[PDB]
């Protein structure tokens, strides 16, 4: 295991999703709610996915060689398996808060499944060139569904609750923010130019990963906008 | 890329997929009725899959060599990639059109995953004969999930609105004669008998893709019937 | 196909599972009620993926070699594409058939997966000693399940019909005791431990699987709690 300078950062990443895991498992015990059991049921779920693929990576088993130029690349493919079923939670998270339409949702998590779907192709593609192809596919995805966040949920929200419309407008500007920088890293790292070293870009996606999984689920479960409004 | 014949067909087809997504894209710009999204949604995510799968096939990526018949036979997988994913989405459409209880939406998806898994494990089966095994098991999902349509979902169209009565009917028709005729194709083709080469076996899927996808939504999408009645 | 001596408990899986389809799918004929069309579903899919799976590893498809010990060890890799889909779907059963509120009904689906999903990591991991890793952390998972199908669920059918109260007692009891012996034989046969020889070991999954599928779907489908209450 710490045959590979970036461990550190893997197991470290274990840690604090585990931990994170353990908060919200705890802290949802005495809620009877059935809406804020919903976001706790979706909130607590995405940090226990991520460990255990940080766990898969740590130990080796979530990665794998990929030859491209010339050479024998490691790519942690456990990424794209925990991104396919934690981005749509996150995503379910935001919806569900301003009570989305059932057709946005399906498109929001269409696109999203389209976005990680395509990264996955890039990330595993043997053809250098093509491998930007699908980076561009992936990042019209995500600019689709920022847009979908912005200029169709964010005026959705002001006719709702004001402690659920400050509460999404918050979480909204961090996940922009957030998962905007993945496809940067992505593409400096060691799966596109590889300008930034491997041990450097797992931390980078580490710092990501905690901040818009547990950093997102802190706000969220916080907020006294889970609950339906009760006497 | 151009190394093989079918390249053209597999080319078409991406710019096909592309085209008719970008067009449902910017048709369901001006829909704010919540029933109109639902179908919107559904119908442009189908091609734009169809789209990214299409591409890694002509790019090569979506193709594998099996050994059968003391060959290495190419097989492209990533039909089934897509065909798992639009096909019940192709289905949800129909039962939403009819308002199908949610029992039989079980059904059919559940039979309709069925039919592509099987056909999947039998596309990259390495015994010849029992690949047919799975053709016939995969078919006889496929004559269930027809039946259905036939004879759970046509009747409970004439309940309904005129107008999605005769857009069902018309979008059930040609769901039948070419979702028939996809085993055909696989049986005469390159993943059965082999009859039928590579080249043409492509141009064939091409065509019926781009029917049951494109063809299926400008039909679905300029109808009536996707609007709740309002005044 | 009969070159492994555990050909006779698949053949016979298989043939049970199929008979098991066959039967509920020719009682489901005569249903109209609409709760009682969803178990139905639910029901009948469950062993037909079953069918399909057993069939696979008959036949070889759903085997692969995983080395460990210093040996090449035979892992049927098709008993978790299995449960993947059949134990959200048994769940699910058990959810409605006490009106089980959304957030919780994620929550069981959520750990289902994981539960399987750790499973499937640990029956192809190479490293001895992390094998029981992944299968401590299921095992959890499926602590987590019992539980809130004893502390969550039990306490809900009180309050409803006394035929759902009395259906789902007998079901949760039958699941609790069924699906605890899985990760014990898991332990103990080929993929563990080593101690019970894989003949054996598929033997009891045999059982296991065909009494908490046929067996599980003959209990509730002879049930009159998965009717409405209609006069
Ligand atoms: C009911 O609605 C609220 C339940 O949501 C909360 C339900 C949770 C989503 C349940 C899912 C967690 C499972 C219990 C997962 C089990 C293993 C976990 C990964 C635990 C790992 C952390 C520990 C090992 C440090
Ligand atoms: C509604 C939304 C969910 C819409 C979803 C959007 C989605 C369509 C976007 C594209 C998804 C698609 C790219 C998934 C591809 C998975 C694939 C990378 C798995 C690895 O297999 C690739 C090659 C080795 O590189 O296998 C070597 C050759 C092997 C023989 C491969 C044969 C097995 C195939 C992988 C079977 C395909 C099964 C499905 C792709 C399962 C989907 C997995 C998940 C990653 C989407
Ligand atoms: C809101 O409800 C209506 C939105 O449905 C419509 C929503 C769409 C389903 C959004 C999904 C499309 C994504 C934007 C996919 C991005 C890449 C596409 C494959 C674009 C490819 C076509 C182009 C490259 C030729
Ligand atoms: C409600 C509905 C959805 C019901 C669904 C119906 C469904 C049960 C029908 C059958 C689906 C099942 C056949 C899927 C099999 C996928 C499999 C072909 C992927 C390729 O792996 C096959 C071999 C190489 O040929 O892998 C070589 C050996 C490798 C070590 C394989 C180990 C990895 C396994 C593939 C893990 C299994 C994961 C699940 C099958 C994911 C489902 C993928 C999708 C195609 C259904
Ligand atoms: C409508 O709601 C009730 C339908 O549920 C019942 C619907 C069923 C879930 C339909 C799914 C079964 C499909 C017809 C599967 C076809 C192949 C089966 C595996 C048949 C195998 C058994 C036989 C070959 C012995
Ligand atoms: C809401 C709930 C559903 C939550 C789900 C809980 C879930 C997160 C729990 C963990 C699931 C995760 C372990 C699935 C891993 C599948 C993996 C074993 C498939 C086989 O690939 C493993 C190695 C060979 O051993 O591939 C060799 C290297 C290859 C290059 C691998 C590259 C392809 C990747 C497999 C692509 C990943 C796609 C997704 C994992 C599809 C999920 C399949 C299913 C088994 C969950
Ligand atoms: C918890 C993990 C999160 C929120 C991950 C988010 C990841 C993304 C938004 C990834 C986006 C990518 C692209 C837009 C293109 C390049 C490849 C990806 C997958 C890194
Ligand atoms: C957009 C793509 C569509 C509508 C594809 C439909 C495909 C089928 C109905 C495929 C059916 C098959 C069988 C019935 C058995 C042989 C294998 C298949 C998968 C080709
Ligand atoms: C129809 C099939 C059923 C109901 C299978 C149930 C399987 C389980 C509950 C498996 C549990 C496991 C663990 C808890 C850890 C070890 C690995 C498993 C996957 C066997
Ligand atoms: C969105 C953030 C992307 C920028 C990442 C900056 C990383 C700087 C680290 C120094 C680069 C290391 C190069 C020398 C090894
Ligand atoms: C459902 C349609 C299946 C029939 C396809 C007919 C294809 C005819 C093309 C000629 C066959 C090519 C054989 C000589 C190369
Ligand atoms: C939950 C049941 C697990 C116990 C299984 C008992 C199997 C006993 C069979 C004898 C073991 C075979 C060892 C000699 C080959
Ligand atoms: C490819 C995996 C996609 C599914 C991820 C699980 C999250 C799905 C959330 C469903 C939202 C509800 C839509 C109506
Ligand atoms: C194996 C992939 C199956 C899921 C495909 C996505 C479409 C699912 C549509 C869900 C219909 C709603 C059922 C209640
Ligand atoms: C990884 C596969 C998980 C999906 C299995 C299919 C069963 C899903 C049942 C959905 C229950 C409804 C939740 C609201
Ligand atoms: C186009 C929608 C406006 C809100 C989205 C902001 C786009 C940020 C760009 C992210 C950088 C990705 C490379
Ligand atoms: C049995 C249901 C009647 C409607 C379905 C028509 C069956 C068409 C056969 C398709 C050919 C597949 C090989
Ligand atoms: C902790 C919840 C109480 C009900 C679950 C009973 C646990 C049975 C243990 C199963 C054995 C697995 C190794
Ligand atoms: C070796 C790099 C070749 C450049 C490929 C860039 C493709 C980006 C596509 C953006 C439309
Ligand atoms: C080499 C071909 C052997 C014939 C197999 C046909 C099987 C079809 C099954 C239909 C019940
Ligand atoms: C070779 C076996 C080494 C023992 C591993 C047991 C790990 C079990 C983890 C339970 C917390
Ligand atoms: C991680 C295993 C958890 C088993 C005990 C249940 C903890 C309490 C959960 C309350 C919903
Ligand atoms: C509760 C702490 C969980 C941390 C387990 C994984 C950390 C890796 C240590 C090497
Ligand atoms: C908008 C046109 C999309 C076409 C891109 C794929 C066509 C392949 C050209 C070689
Ligand atoms: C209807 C009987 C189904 C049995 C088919 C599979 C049994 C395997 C026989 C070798
Ligand atoms: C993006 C950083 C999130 C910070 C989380 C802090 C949570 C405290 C309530
Ligand atoms: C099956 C062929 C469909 C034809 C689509 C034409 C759409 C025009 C409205
Ligand atoms: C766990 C054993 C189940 C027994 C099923 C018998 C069904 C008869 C109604
Ligand atoms: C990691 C366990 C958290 C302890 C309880 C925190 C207050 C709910
Ligand atoms: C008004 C919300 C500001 C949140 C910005 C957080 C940036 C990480
Ligand atoms: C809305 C501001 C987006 C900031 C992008 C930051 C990428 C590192
Ligand atoms: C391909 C772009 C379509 C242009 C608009 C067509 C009329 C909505
Ligand atoms: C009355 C509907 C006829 C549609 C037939 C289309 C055949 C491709
Ligand atoms: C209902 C008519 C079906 C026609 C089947 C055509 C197959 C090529
Ligand atoms: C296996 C076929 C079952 C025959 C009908 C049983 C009574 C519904
Ligand atoms: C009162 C229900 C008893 C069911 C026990 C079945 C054990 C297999
Ligand atoms: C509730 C009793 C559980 C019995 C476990 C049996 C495991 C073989």
């Amino acid at each position: 295991i710490t045959g590979r300078p970036e461990w550190i950062w893997l197991a470290l990443g274990t840690a604090l999703m585990g931990l994170g895991t353990l908060y919200f498992l705890v802290k949802g015990m005495g809620v009877s709610d059935p809406d804020a059991k919903k976001f706790y049921a979706i909130t607590t779920l995405v940090p226990a996915i991520a460990f255990t693929m940080y766990l898969s990576m740590l130990l080796g088993y979530g990665l794998t060689m990929v030859p491209f130029g010339g050479e024998q690349n490691p790519i942690y493919w456990a990424r794209y398996a925990d991104w396919l079923f934690t981005t749509p939670l996150l995503l379910l998270d935001l919806a569900l808060l301003v009570d989305a339409d059932q057709g946005t949702i399906l498109a929001l998590v269409g696109a999203d499944g389209i976005m990680i779907g395509t990264g996955l192709v890039g990330a595993l593609t043997k053809v250098y060139s093509y491998r930007f192809v699908w980076w561009a596919i992936s990042t019209a995805a995500m600019l689709y569904i920022l847009y979908v966040l912005f200029f169709g949920f964010t005026s959705k929200a002001e006719s709702m609750r004001p402690e659920v419309a400050s509460t999404f407008k918050v979480l909204r500007n961090v996940t922009v923010v957030l998962w905007s920088a993945y496809p940067v890293v992505w593409l400096i790292g060691s799966e596109g130019a590889g300008i930034v070293p491997l041990n450097i870009e797992t931390l980078l996606f580490m710092v990501l990963d905690v901040s818009a999984k547990v950093g997102f689920g802190l706000i969220l479960l916080r907020s006294r906008a889970i609950f339906g409004e009760a006497e």
